[PDB]
């Protein structure tokens, strides 16, 4: 499997720039290691870190579900696997293309791989942009220290306190930045292919 | 093992379309990673998240068993391994077929693999459809916030409250959708082989 | 290791039918994945799910040991490793047979492997049948919701309640069925070899 | 690494019988899988399963240390790694012997490996026999349900109760039996080499 | 993949000294194993090891967030992955360079790899120096045993006590030293390449 | 990678005796497996196994930090990775030496590897001896059952009790012995190379 892999890497990346050949794979692996290693330590115990000052039955569960209908740990897991779906389809389409041309040749084919590369960058551009909008819409840029809750079966208005709001705010902003750079260099690799000339006409 | 694997991939998928060659393997791996990474965080602590307002001995255990006789985590594990049984039989039948034709040839054989491919898609079509029916029948499309229980040895009617009903509802619908697309593209790969012509006559 | 493995697979299974070549390995792997993935979630916390209504010292430990002298998780682990012992001896006997005939040949030998295949199916037939009898004898087909205990140092008769009896009953029956099919297809692979002709005379 | 491994297996086991070539490696792997999979579930929580009926400070810790100065989980881990030390020295001595005879030959050497095989079986025979004696001496064949303790700083004599004495007794006897068969087949493989003729004269 | 890897190692390190070829990879792996094996045992339970003498609601969470807005475990994880980003870009740039010169040759190229090696050492020099400054700025060289907190909603001034301040002080200084040696030998490998001659003119 | 590894093993160990070729690698792996498998079970819960008879705030944390400023689990992890640093530098220096002599030769070089082997044994001799001195200095040969503590903010003198002092004493002595044999056979492998002749003159 020495000559095989030396012919797949030169075919999968014979029409890309260094931005899409080196810098994007390293940026996407950075986001994956950071989430797996450090994520559960910050956001793993949100439920026990949510203290409400009351004794009615069912008032804490009603207020925590209004504050966080979805945890950030679940959102970020769905984001990394969605963005990997276009990349996995292009790697498989390239694998089977190399096999059906070793037998005979151990134009119409070389132009077939270029249209597939432009298609997965356009999809990743749409999925990354939509994820950032939901992230700002659901959570924002800061996690508060208190929360007021007027919800049934709570009688009146109660006060609820959170733990570690400074460490959660720092991890939230760090993710927004890594995803922003992934979006920027994906849009840049299209321009260098000639999106500008296609844009005008 | 370079020339061997280059002859098994071209034989196992020399009579399939891109729907069954690229899109289905990526859809089935998506469902497996999502379950392993995110599943236990949502549904792992159902039993401690089920609070009933009483003190009789044995009334909580009676009401939780009426509400959830089977957890969704157990249902989804059985679903992914069943659907993988037809795929594992077809990969082994193809392996031994390549070995018994290398010795001599390093019709009746090529037509033997086509009838085996149609057979595992028909089985997966029946198993996916039956699983969705049980899923809607057992759980539905929403997890409630309260539950009324009139069961022995509880005296009267008691009220029991749940935690995180919004995050559980979102994960339930997300699975129903991924399985629906797996069912759709399995039915589609039969049509493109000629199920329509076989259907009429 | 390409030509080597292509000569071991054709020798280990040159005298077996598809029942013993494809269907049995897939059935035994199914039982192993199901136990590892789902087993601990059902039967992992039996001891804390066993509530007795008393305060004497040592009455709970006396009644739980009378009810479950052995957990199902321990029984099923011993069952899968025992059944794998005859399979591991036959794979090693075949490995060393291929090596001592590559040097010279790169009758008395081909007939040596056939008597070893019949011997491990007979052993697995005896071990699977004995395990099912103990399983029905120890546990049965249903896990109850209550249990009466008259044992020292308990004064009188006490009542003890269990949790999740419906999910434990479903997992118990599912295992009995998978093992039953493993027993059936092991007995069937002997008939197709000629057990009937050997039986009569 | 195809021809290399086909020459090491034929050299490491060209002067052994099937008892030492197939049956002993399978017996030693059986004991290792059983310990790792099932061991912690039985003996992992001994300390919390040891209830003494008192309130003095330090009386429970004094009585548990008199009852179990060493857990069975620690004893069995030391036993499996000690017995593996002679096996690892013989595999390395054989590896370097094959390399220093490929260059030239790609009597005094063949007789060098026979004296090393007899030496590791004699060591394993002494280590297995000593371990069984300590096992019977420390623990016995049964784990009791009660324990009387007259030790300082306990005032008088107190009673302490154990949990799950029936499951611990079954696992203890199962290990004694597997180790007994390992001892038997190690002594048998020496006889078949000619220990009887060496014994007399 | 024998001749391939024998040509990549000689190309990636044909213009480096033993300081950058042996000593730096071993120093960076030392810091990674130490963090993974020993880190969580020291700093994993800071929150439960922070006891404040009060009963007001929300005073403990306010004082722990002022004392530790970021844990050392999170800081050190970000430090090791950042420093690995320049190393991963240089390994990929070297891989694709070897492939595009095997076809033709199975000056302008040899000089292309030298400017890339100087660039990743300069980046690692800036990232290591900035991390040490933040480490001294956030934590210092010692973890105290007490902490005074005048913060809302605490009434007055309260006293809070810490656990294991001696083991945390020892692990903190040990990390500062390993990172200091990584900084020293990175600056030294530039001098031996000729930074002094470039510095003056 | 068959001929490559057959030339590295014969070069890395063409000037060593069986003591440094077989017996030392097996002794160092023994110490690593024993620590990983059995270590956390003995010394993992020291903090909860340290009971002091008082109610003042902060007196338990002050006395446990005086008794154990560093756990044995942390000491032994640092000891095994330090001793592995000289071994990792010598394996890398040998790898690059084999590559720069395959091209030409597929005296000054053979004598270069001998001075590197003597250098890593001298370093390991100094690191093993210093570790044993700290081990006896910090912990000793026995773990007590009680401990008297006169430290602020404790009023007077209090008594604190430990759990499992017999199992901790046995594991401590077992490690001291394995490290002693590693020190002995490292000093012995220098003598057999000719340290005696170098010592006198
Ligand atoms: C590109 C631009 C985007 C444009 C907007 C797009 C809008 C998208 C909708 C956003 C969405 C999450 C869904 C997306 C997650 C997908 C991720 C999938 C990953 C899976 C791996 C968040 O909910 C919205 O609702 C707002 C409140 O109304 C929230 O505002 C905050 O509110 C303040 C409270 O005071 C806060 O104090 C403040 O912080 C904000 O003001 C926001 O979170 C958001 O706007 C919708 O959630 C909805 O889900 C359902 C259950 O499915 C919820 O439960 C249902 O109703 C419950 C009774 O209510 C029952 O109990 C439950 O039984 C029932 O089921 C709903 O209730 C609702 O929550
Ligand atoms: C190369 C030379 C460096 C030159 C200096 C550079 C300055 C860098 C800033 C350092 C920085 C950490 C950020 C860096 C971490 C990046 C790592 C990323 C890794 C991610 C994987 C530490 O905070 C600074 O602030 C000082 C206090 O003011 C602290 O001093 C100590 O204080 C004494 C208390 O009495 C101690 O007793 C004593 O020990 C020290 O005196 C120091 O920690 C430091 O100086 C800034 O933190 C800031 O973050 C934000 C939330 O983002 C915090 O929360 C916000 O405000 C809260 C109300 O306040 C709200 O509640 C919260 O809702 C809101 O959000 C802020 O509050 C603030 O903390
Ligand atoms: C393709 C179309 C499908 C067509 C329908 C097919 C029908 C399939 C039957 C569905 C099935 C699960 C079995 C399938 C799981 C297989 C998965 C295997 C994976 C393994 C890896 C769910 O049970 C049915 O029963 C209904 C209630 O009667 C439930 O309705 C809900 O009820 C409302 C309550 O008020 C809820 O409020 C509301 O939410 C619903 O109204 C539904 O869950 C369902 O209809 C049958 O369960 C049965 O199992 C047995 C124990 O085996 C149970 O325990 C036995 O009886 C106990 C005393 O009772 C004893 O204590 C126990 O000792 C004894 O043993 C039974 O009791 C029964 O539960
Ligand atoms: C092919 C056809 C099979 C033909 C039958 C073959 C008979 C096989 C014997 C079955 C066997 C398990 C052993 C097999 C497990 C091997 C698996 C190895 C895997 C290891 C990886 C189950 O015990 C039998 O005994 C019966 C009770 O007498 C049980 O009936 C139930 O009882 C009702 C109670 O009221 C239930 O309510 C109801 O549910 C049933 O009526 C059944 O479980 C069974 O019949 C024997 O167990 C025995 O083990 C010993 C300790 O070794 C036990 O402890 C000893 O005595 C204690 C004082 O007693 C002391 O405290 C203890 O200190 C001492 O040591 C014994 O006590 C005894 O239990
Ligand atoms: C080759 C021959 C060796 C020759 C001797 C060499 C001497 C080496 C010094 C040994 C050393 C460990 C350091 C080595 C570990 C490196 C391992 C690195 C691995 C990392 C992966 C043990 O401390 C010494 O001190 C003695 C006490 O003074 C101890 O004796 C025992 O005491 C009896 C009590 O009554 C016992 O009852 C009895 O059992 C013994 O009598 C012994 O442990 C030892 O002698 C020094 O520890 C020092 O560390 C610092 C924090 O860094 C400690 O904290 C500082 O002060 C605190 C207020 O005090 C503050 O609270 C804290 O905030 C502050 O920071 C110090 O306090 C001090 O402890
Ligand atoms: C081939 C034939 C064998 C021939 C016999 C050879 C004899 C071998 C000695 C056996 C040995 C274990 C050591 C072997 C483990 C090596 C495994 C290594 C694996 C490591 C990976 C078990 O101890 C012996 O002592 C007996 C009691 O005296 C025990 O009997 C039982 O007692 C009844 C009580 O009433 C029971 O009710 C009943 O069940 C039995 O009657 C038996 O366990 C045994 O005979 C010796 O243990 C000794 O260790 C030391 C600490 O090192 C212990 O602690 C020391 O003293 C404490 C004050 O005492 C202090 O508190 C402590 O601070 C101090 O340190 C000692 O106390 C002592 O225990």
């Amino acid at each position: 499997c020495g000559r095989f892999l030396r012919r797949l890497l030169a075919e999968e990346s014979g029409r890309s720039t260094p931005v899409g050949r080196l810098l994007l794979p390293v940026l996407l692996g950075f986001r994956l290691v950071l989430l797996a290693a450090s994520g559960p330590g910050v956001y793993g115990d949100e439920q026990s870190e949510f203290v409400c000052h009351t004794q009615q039955p069912g008032c804490k569960a009603a207020c925590f579900d209004a504050f966080h209908p979805l945890s950030p740990l679940r959102f970020w897991v769905f984001q990394v696997i969605l963005v990997a779906v276009p990349s996995a389809l292009y790697m498989g389409f390239t694998l089977y293309h190399v096999i059906w041309h070793w037998e005979l040749s151990g134009g119409a084919g070389s132009l077939r791989l270029l249209w597939a590369y432009v298609a997965q960058l356009g999809a990743r551009l749409v999925l990354e942009g939509a994820a950032l909008g939901l992230q700002y819409h659901l959570y924002g840029f800061q996690m508060p220290s208190s929360f007021a809750c007027r919800r049934e079966p709570c009688l009146g208005s109660i006060t609820c306190n959170l733990s570690r709001p400074s460490e959660k705010t720092i991890f939230l902003k760090t993710m927004f930045g890594v995803s922003g750079f992934c979006l920027l260099f994906t849009f840049l690799e299209l321009v260098l292919l000639g999106l500008g000339r296609w844009w005008r006409t």
